[PDB]
């Protein structure tokens, strides 16, 4: 067979939105945090164009939360990330790389400060809950760690502001990027952040009152018709163009933050302790020997399923292509690659095999646009 | 909306056997430990009938290892599990429930003792490596924790013993259940255990030398025609009939071992140190308020995708059906349910609504066969 079906089970968790999206045209799934995440609603290029011009509602429930509360909750959160949260404020979100004892990436979540003693870690695809539970036990921290009942719905695209203002009124229009607050829908208060896995604008509704969230979802589709609302999901083209990096795709637990472009989030000259701080000072002094870069490849199609080596003029491996797609903006394939220090330079040429032909590409900066 | 395609990416990791199985009729995938695991090679019932009579070769690479080595490795491994490993022997495998600070299940792995200071933990679908790393950091254990390059191939079914003797000779016939040793194929030594996720007999080859394992895979197909060898995968029908429990399906991180039938693996009265030991003591003394049981249901078809409530005659919820399938042995649907203390007793009747019909079922003992 060309394509393979996904086998559903209790373990591959459905979401509060599954029944809805399966009547709205979902065509493909991925699995993310042991949960179904839509991957396509037909053509990825059509979804891309729609996202960039209108507004979409996304089931991103698979963006699970790790809730850490109690007296040592701030310290535990800080312990897991190289980002300095000492001046963090309630009602703000923070991109916080989580690192291990080697200094290598575990996850790249967004952390929400709900209170000094209550934190939500909105996670990429790894079981951060168990890292946090292991740490808390070993460090004898006084915390409560749970995966709360939170199922995010995202509202993304340029018309997201107009749609959300229609439903929630003027107060939501004051919400700054990476801020959050509480908004009423038909008597139920929902936490809403101005965030989401696109650079096309919008919000994430951290649904705790599930039935109210389901009714909100339906209401967004009803009153969003004038904005050409449609279903959607994180988009492969948009996210590669925007250089939104994906744990497990672009970087993994063999990579450190300096190989990923995360330099600005590694706080080494502060007084905070976090895992691997150690080794990260050593890495920063010598500098990385490999780093994420963009590539362009002159061909019009690709289906990347795993790393592909890229090569030099003496056919020595100089990198690994990790994410890629056809970009309508460039009218060629673009992608994200881990490249050796010899080949970092934007415009640097390389070779790659697709099917059985050697094809030229070149290195470029991130983001692409 | 009936079947949906899986969307491949680097993050949904391929295996050393993917290219082979995709020429041998794989039709559906699940995701297990962030890795592709075959779910079907066409009809499940046909696969079931074949497994029960003949022999299958399975890509179960998604059964990842956590390797913990070094001076404090034995202690860290024991810290994670309620199973007493104090008399454990090199060359033996042990079923070791992994427990958190609440006494709840994190994973149900099998642990292989390679050396006093080298342990492989063969894991179910959760990121045990991060639990280990968290614990090691807080205790400052002198250990190395890695996911090694190990990609299990299983050989399962009543003809597995004969096929493996054909390749490896008399000495493999001496291997006892849940034992392992090293066996030469074409000059390369492979760790082989008598284990696997069926009750139909066989082995798991813990392939480290990937190229050799690939050659072995091909060789088993060539020399296994005598035994009607075929490809296959963990089988839903067989595993439910055999009462093999799956983390995320039948039990999860809200459940403790005394709700799951794991009592024989919980060591409370020895000197071992592990998480949740106190709470397990507290829990064992009250007794569980819910437990896994078997069910039989009077219809001939089911497609279970998540928990289904099961009801008494007056519409009170008395449990949750968590895994189910049509069983050709019973000529009806069977399954595994978490049932409340009021309604455990074997033979207790219940109701379940499947679309337009309320269907009768009853509670039963595990195992079914
Ligand atoms: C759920 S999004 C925030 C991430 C999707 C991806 O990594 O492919
Ligand atoms: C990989 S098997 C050992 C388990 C598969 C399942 O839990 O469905
Ligand atoms: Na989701
Ligand atoms: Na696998």
């Amino acid at each position: 067979m060309k394509n393979f079906s996904i086998a559903k089970s209790r373990r591959l968790r459905s979401t509060p939105y599954t029944s809805r999206i399966e009547k709205q045209g979902v065509t493909a799934y991925t699995i993310y945090n042991h949960m179904l995440l839509p991957a396509a609603f037909g053509s990825i290029e059509d979804s891309y164009k729609h996202l960039k011009e209108h507004v979409q509602i996304w089931d991103v429930a698979a963006e699970r939360q790790v809730e850490i509360s109690g007296k040592d909750s701030a310290e535990l959160v800080q312990l897991m990330t190289c980002r300095d949260l000492s001046k963090s404020k309630i009602g703000r979100c923070y991109y916080c790389p989580i690192i291990d004892e080697n200094g290598n990436l575990v996850n790249d979540p967004v952390v929400l400060k709900l209170d000094e003693n209550k934190w939500w870690i909105s996670i990429a695809d790894s079981d951060v809950i168990f890292f946090a539970k292991g740490l808390a036990s070993g460090h004898k921290f006084d915390v409560k760690i749970v995966e709360p009942v939170v199922d995010i719905m995202a509202i993304q695209g340029p018309k997201s502001f107009a749609l959300m203002e229609k439903v929630f009124g003027k107060k939501i229009t004051e919400l700054k990027f990476f801020g959050f607050d509480y908004f009423d829908f038909e008597g139920t208060k929902h936490l809403i952040a101005r965030s989401g896995w696109s650079k096309q604008g919008g919000y994430e509704v951290y649904v705790e009152n599930t039935q109210s969230g389901q009714k909100l979802y339906d209401h967004l589709f009803e009153v969003g018709k004038e904005f050409n609302v449609g279903p959607g999901c994180p988009n492969l083209i948009e996210r590669i163009e925007s250089a939104l990096l994906s744990y497990g795709n672009d970087f993994d637990n063999n990579d450190n933050p300096f190989e990923c472009g995360f330099d600005q989030y590694v706080s080494l000259d502060s007084d905070i302790n976090f895992l691997g701080k150690e080794k990260l000072k050593e890495i920063k002094l010598k500098g990385p020997q490999k780093k994420l870069r963009g590539v362009k490849i002159d061909i019009k199609e690709i289906s990347l399923t795993g790393s592909k080596n890229i090569y030099d003029e003496n056919n020595n491996v100089i990198g690994e292509l990790r994410s890629a797609c056809y970009s309508p903006h460039f009218q060629k394939v673009i992608g994200i690659a881990m490249i050796k220090k010899s080949h970092w330079e934007a415009s640097q040429g390389f070779k790659i095999q697709i099917n059985d032909n050697t094809i030229n590409g070149n290195v470029c900066d991130l983001p692409f646009i």
